């Protein structure tokens, strides 16, 4: 490997052999069907709100995110790039695409494929990652750097579907090598979203834009109708020419053939025909194909970009609501845009890189955090752009000021915004796109007082609720396959309207967004201050026996939504505390002394009986009414947890929370699994895992990262690092269980997971506030 001294990639980039296999992976440990994509996956490629794209490890385009809300895990295998070499000397030169892999049947068959095991790696620190070609048959050495601009306070570059390839190619040896790198792209028009006639009307044109000190050569992927659905767009690839290399094309080879017709040109001289071809398909697949060539004298470094952009302008949920996508503010709504979003990228991609390096830098040079730390804090943000994310520019027939956004909890349960989660996975947007963060908790505000009086039969018990109670917050926003930010509550496995913990946690949020974004947004506070106060009093009307503190009801009535809470928990007795205390200073700052005193009043007797009901001296029982009422829960003390980022002081004695934390520690963490592993949820006081629900007995990965910022507060650091490392290794270790790039919401002692892709681990940013 000389290649890598001639590129600059991260030591905490993470890391693994292309081609590589992967033994020990997990796979789903409930009964019912759940996604299970395999260990090869990659960093995303693809803005907020853009449909992405999974490139994997391997090279190949497969882990398909464009339809808004679904998960579609299959390898496109006409996207590629390849490379052709030939010595100065020799009779042939060879090419070889760069993809460890073949396809399953026998379209594409003359292309060469399998890249050989143990000639070239892969890395990973999201938003960029990074694959070096170190091949004994391939004398010059490549490797690509690949990223969306993902840029903390920035909503424009942000929201682009596009993507950057920037090649580095460089000859260790003694002699002159023709190199030539090719970008194939099928035109993937009726992918997805068109019921008939899939490829019907898919035609290529090829734009050659030329002007002073620039030359960009691209394909436009496209359709002959002029229609405006879901379906409809263009895709665009193509490269910019810098200074010793040639451009090349083939604006149409048939897909759904051997492939003969483009790879006989580029196996032979890597040289394309420049053959342009309007003509648009019927039944068969078309593609189109980039090329650049060039020599490499001995010792010589070139570096030549190319790019990937994808103009899907609308979106369709089940329900049957069209709505444009974010980016289509910049570039225009009509989806025949793909050159111009394609040609920016390629011609500010190195102010992107700088942009990126200017907000990972902070970090990266913290030379007192460890590599595997920043391994996961930058590389659990690929959720932001994969997990579904939709944002909104318009209806589609239908201008407001605001764009409304939602993020998936995740695609087997799939559901928008879950707040019970967001209160743990939103930490990134608070700290690094506030205005997304702030926008949708206004979305929450306004559905406060939302009645929805039809009724929805319980999964967990087939019992019929009401599906949105007045002054109840809502469990979701509602899910894709029906209507996103329309239709509230999606979620039905229980009745989120008489949970003990959304109304609190929604508060906290509230007021966790004023704290971390400066204590300045005081029209942010009277926005939602009503929906604050209705939410704490429909509350208090759960209190059953006068404590002041409200009842859970012996069912699962909160976000441990199997595992049953009787009576004072402290989970959601903790939360509530927090969030009295937080409207307390909601109330100051608003100057509503009435609202201040009621839920000081409140707070102070809820707040002497939680103590008196649940401590034992060395941690805060699990509830006061359950069977396994004195389980040692690792989230107990959720509540204190906001409470110090949220600077709201000891809603509990720091001696207490001291106790409880090291208890956790001492027995959540070291006693499950030698604390390899995080916090598993429940332990008894015997030490042996609780068995009362399989809750109990999961790490939940979101719950871990925000437990370890908890101990890392209260600096309890070697503690909180230990146990958040159990999580870094099971997600991204050798000795793990392969959930790289699809961290799951949880996992039992054998290592096996439910719910991969999932938003709650987002909560490790919590780390950093
Ligand atoms: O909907 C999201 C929630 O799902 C919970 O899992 C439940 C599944 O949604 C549900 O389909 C499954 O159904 C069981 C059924 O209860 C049982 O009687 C039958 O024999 O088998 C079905 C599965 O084939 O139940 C599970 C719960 O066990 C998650 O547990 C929850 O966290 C999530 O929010
Ligand atoms: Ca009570």
């Amino acid at each position: 490997d000389k290649i890598s001294h001639k590129i600059d990639i991260p030591d905490s980039a993470w890391t693994i052999g292309i081609g590589e296999k992967f033994k020990n992976a997990g796979h789903p440990n409930v009964k019912y069907p759940m996604i299970d994509d395999s260990y090869v996956q990659g960093a995303p490629l693809g803005g907020f709100g853009a449909g992405t794209i999974g490139r994997t490890y391997n090279g190949g385009f497969s882990r398909w995110h464009l339809e808004i809300g679904k998960n579609k895990y299959t390898t496109v295998y006409a996207n590629q790039f390849s490379v052709f070499q030939k010595v100065e000397g020799n009779k042939d030169g060879v090419a070889q695409v760069l993809y460890a892999g073949e396809p399953e049947n026998g379209y594409l068959s003359s292309w060469k494929w399998d890249y050989p095991k143990e000639s070239g790696m892969y890395y990973a620190l999201y938003p960029n990652s990074w694959y070096t070609y170190t091949n004994k048959d391939l004398p010059v050495q490549l490797a690509v750097k690949q990223f969306s601009p993902i840029i903390p306070y920035n909503y424009k570059e942000t929201s682009y579907p596009v993507a950057v390839f920037k090649w580095t190619a460089y000859n260790p040896t003694n002699k002159n090598v023709d190199v030539s790198i090719m970008f194939t792209w099928q035109n993937m028009i009726g992918f997805f979203g068109k019921q008939v006639n899939v490829n019907s009307g898919n035609f290529n044109k090829i734009i050659k834009d030329k002007s002073k000190d620039s030359e960009i050569v691209a394909a436009v992927m496209g359709n002959i109708s002029n229609d405006n659905e879901e379906w409809n767009g263009e895709y665009s690839i193509g490269v910019k020419k810098v200074p010793g290399v040639d451009i090349s094309y083939k604006a149409k080879f048939v897909t759904t053939g051997d492939g003969s017709d483009l790879w006989h040109e580029f196996s032979k001289n890597g040289i394309l025909d420049n053959k342009d071809d309007e003509t648009p398909t019927k039944q068969d697949g078309i593609g189109s194909a980039i090329a650049v060539n060039f020599k490499l004298q001995p010792g010589q470094t070139i570096e030549v970009p190319f790019a990937l952009s994808w103009d899907l302008p609308i979106m369709k949920f089940g329900g049957g609501d069209k709505w444009y996508k974010m980016y289509t503010k910049y570039f225009g709504k009509n989806g025949k845009n793909s050159f111009a979003i394609l040609k920016e990228a390629l011609n500010n991609y190195q102010k992107w890189e700088k942009m990126i390096d200017d907000w990972q830098k902070p970090i990266l040079s913290n030379k007192s955090k460890p590599d595997w730390y920043k391994t996961a804090l930058f590389n659990e943000l690929y959720y932001l752009a994969d997990g579904g994310t939709a944002w909104e520019n318009g209806k589609v027939g239908e201008k407001r000021t605001n764009n409304m956004f939602g993020l998936l909890a995740c695609f087997d349960y799939n559901y928008y915004e879950t707040l019970d989660v967001r209160f743990y996975g939103s930490f990134p947007l608070v700290m690094l796109w506030p205005d997304i963060e702030k926008q949708v908790m206004r979305q929450f505000a306004d559905t406060i007082n939302v009645q929805d009086s039809s009724e929805f039969k319980v999964g967990s018990n087939g019992a019929m609720a009401v599906k949105k109670v007045q002054g109840m917050i809502p469990h979701d926003l509602g899910s894709s396959y029906a209507l996103p930010w329309i239709k509230i509550n999606a979620y039905d496995w229980q009745n989120p309207n008489i949970w003990k913990d959304l109304n609190s946690k929604y508060v906290l949020l509230v007021y966790r967004d004023y704290v971390l974004t400066g204590k300045t947004d005081k029209e942010f506070l009277k926005y939602t201050w009503k929906s604050v106060k209705t939410a704490l009093d429909k509350l208090k009307e759960m209190d059953k026996d006068n404590d002041g503190i409200p009842d859970n009801e012996g069912i699962p009535d909160q976000t441990y939504d199997t595992w049953s809470m009787k009576g004072t928990s402290a989970y959601c007795g903790s939360l509530w505390l927090a969030a009295l205390k937080a409207a307390q200073e909601i109330g100051k700052v608003l100057k509503d002394n009435e609202a201040y005193i009621k839920y000081n009043e409140w707070y102070k007797i809820a707040q002497q009986n939680f103590e008196k009901e649940l401590w034992n001296g060395e941690y805060y029982n699990f509830d006061t009414e359950s069977d396994h009422k004195d389980s040692i829960m690792a989230d107990q003390l959720a509540g204190q947890w906001y409470a110090d980022i949220l600077r709201l002081g000891d809603i509990l004695p720091k001696d207490h929370v001291q106790k409880a934390l090291k208890k956790i520690y001492e027995f959540n963490v070291m006693k499950f699994e030698n604390g390899k592993m995080g916090a598993v949820n429940g332990m008894r006081p015997d030490g042996i895992v609780d068995e009362s629900d399989i809750q109990a007995q999961e790490v939940w990965t979101g719950v871990t990262y925000a437990l370890a910022s908890f101990m890392k507060y209260r600096g309890m650091t070697e503690e909180a690092y230990n146990t958040a490392y159990g999580v870094y290794k099971m997600t991204y270790d050798k000795s793990g269980k392969g959930y790289w790039f699809r961290t799951p919401e949880a996992w039992t002692k054998d290592g096996n997971y439910r719910a991969s892709m999932y938003m709650r681990p987002l909560s490790i940013w919590s780390m950093e506030v």
